[PDB]
């Protein structure tokens, strides 16, 4: 046990409040237990200090206590897809569901129901997608309600926090197997070993240099890889993978790519959807990830599998 | 001008707040413009950068603004006395008003009431029993009203904040003379260096080594010393000056001291008292300070003060 003022002074005097202390302080906090003004005080201790491997790990883990989590009965070859310009990984998700993986997104949310699919689905029912269609979108505020406690101070205080990361991690489906994109360089280290800490088996983070949470086109990607227990960093090019550079239509761009119409759209797409059918352990590397990804866009089968989706989202809520 | 989340962000990258920000910044505060939330976040981003001089200065700058003044006409030999076991402060002002100077000192406020004197005197009446009497007792209350503002911030948070060292460097009088007591050695060097930004001519910031908020008798005392625009940290002893060392009854412990008792009570008020006569410009040092002050409980002359302060306070206010 520990309490919001003693971990108000531990940030105070630089130092690390430990992983058990802040499961026990993050439950105080998602409970409503501790006021704004004091809550705000830790965020700001923290982000100032800087927030460690262990602070992240236990207060996710809390995250994930208070969330509702999708009970997957198949869990084979699942990808959990997060993030922080279309929808490019909500146009992936059908793409590499249809290319052999489960595939779990969070939300994007526009752009699914302006294309015919519900999205006040409840967690068994994103179960049942899943098992159905291979394809799992959960709706933020279905799956994470108790964020709305600290929503006000975070609104008021208008700076990043801990908070800013702790979503992407919190994996309602319990995905071995994560694709990541992040904010800024440094959480692809960060949070490759928060993910290896909350029991991960295999992860890719990304940060395209562009300024893009994903597998960018216009610059280099920095890819922080989780493996085997091991982290290893490094970067990759679109030419690597023979891909050329490029510098309401957002349904537009989303579907013509479906609709295997070539382009720098189709070519991002394929590029994430290779790089999330490779973590999912479908395909032996992302350059195979990306084939896969071609192949199930020329035959449409990912188109198949955004209608199948649909339909099946307007069966279940009737 | 600076907004409070642009202060807030200033502090998380550990950059200092300059002194004009810092004085746009807190009059917002003291204003009542700034949320508890956003105001908790800011002082922690504070506490854990450290606090500069300039930081300092330009929020003491603004204090005294938000302070009742008191205007004194005859500004000679003046010192103002401030601090964070008996009343010794307290006792100490009557010792240096008798030995000659002009004793402004802050609220103790318990222990004067409870000798006769009354409490809620407004600023043009601390004015009065300063030219009358040469002591100004100032209730906080009275002279700070603003600091309601961020009373319950400050209340909720727990921890020690900029706050906790501002009240000191008020100095409603005005007095260009200071003696201080701090409550960590830090605030030694850094109190006289901010005094000395706020245009103070003469300062003596002092800490007990055994924990005490004035000179002491059981330790040696750290001083820092502002004198003609320098400054200056050594430290002094009791046995320096010829004492002993020292390991409701309250105002008997006071009483007995002005009656001339002898004792370490009597010891370390003429050793604080001296001190005050000696940054007033009284007594050429802090020794010869320690005489006056030991002559003036000898001739009765203290004791005649604490009378004439009382029955000021009591005619006043009728």
């Amino acid at each position: 046990p520990i309490t919001p003022q003693q971990a108000l002074q531990r940030t105070i005097e630089h130092r690390e409040i430990f992983h058990d202390e802040m499961v026990d302080l993050m439950r105080q906090i998602m409970r409503g237990e501790v006021s704004d003004a004091m809550v705000s005080a830790i965020l700001t201790g923290l982000r100032v200090k800087k927030e460690t491997i262990g602070e992240i790990a236990g207060a996710a883990t809390v995250m994930r206590e208070f969330s509702r989590r999708v009970e997957v009965t198949d869990r084979r070859h699942m990808v959990d897809i997060v993030g922080t310009t279309f929808n490019i990984s909500t146009c992936a998700m059908f793409v590499a569901a249809a290319g052999g993986a489960k595939v779990a997104k969070h939300g994007s949310a526009d752009a699914l129901e302006a294309l015919g699919a519900v999205i006040e689905l409840q967690p068994e029912q994103v179960a049942a997608s899943l098992a159905q269609t291979g394809i799992g979108f959960m709706y933020a505020p279905v799956h994470h309600p108790a964020m709305k406690v600290v929503a006000p101070v975070r609104r008021e205080m208008g700076v990043r926090t801990i908070f800013n990361i702790l979503g992407p991690l919190t994996n309602p489906a319990g995905s071995p197997n994560i694709l990541m994109g992040v904010f800024h360089p440094d959480l692809v280290g960060i949070q490759a070993r928060v993910l290896q800490e909350l029991g991960a088996e295999r992860a890719l983070v990304v940060w395209g240099r562009d300024g893009m949470d994903e597998l960018s086109l216009g610059a280099g990607t920095l890819v922080g890889e989780l493996r085997d227990g091991q982290v290893h960093e490094y970067e990759v090019h679109p030419e690597d993978f023979g891909i050329a550079m490029s510098a309401a239509e957002s349904r537009a761009m989303l579907l013509q790519v479906l609709d295997n119409v070539p382009g720098p759209a189709l070519d991002i797409v394929a590029l994430n959807a290779g790089a999330a059918l490779y973590v999912a352990g479908v395909a032996d590397s992302i350059a195979d990830g990306i084939v896969r990804a071609r192949q199930v866009l020329a035959d449409g089968s990912a188109r198949a599998c955004l209608d199948a989706y649909v339909a099946f989202t307007q069966q279940a809520t009737a």
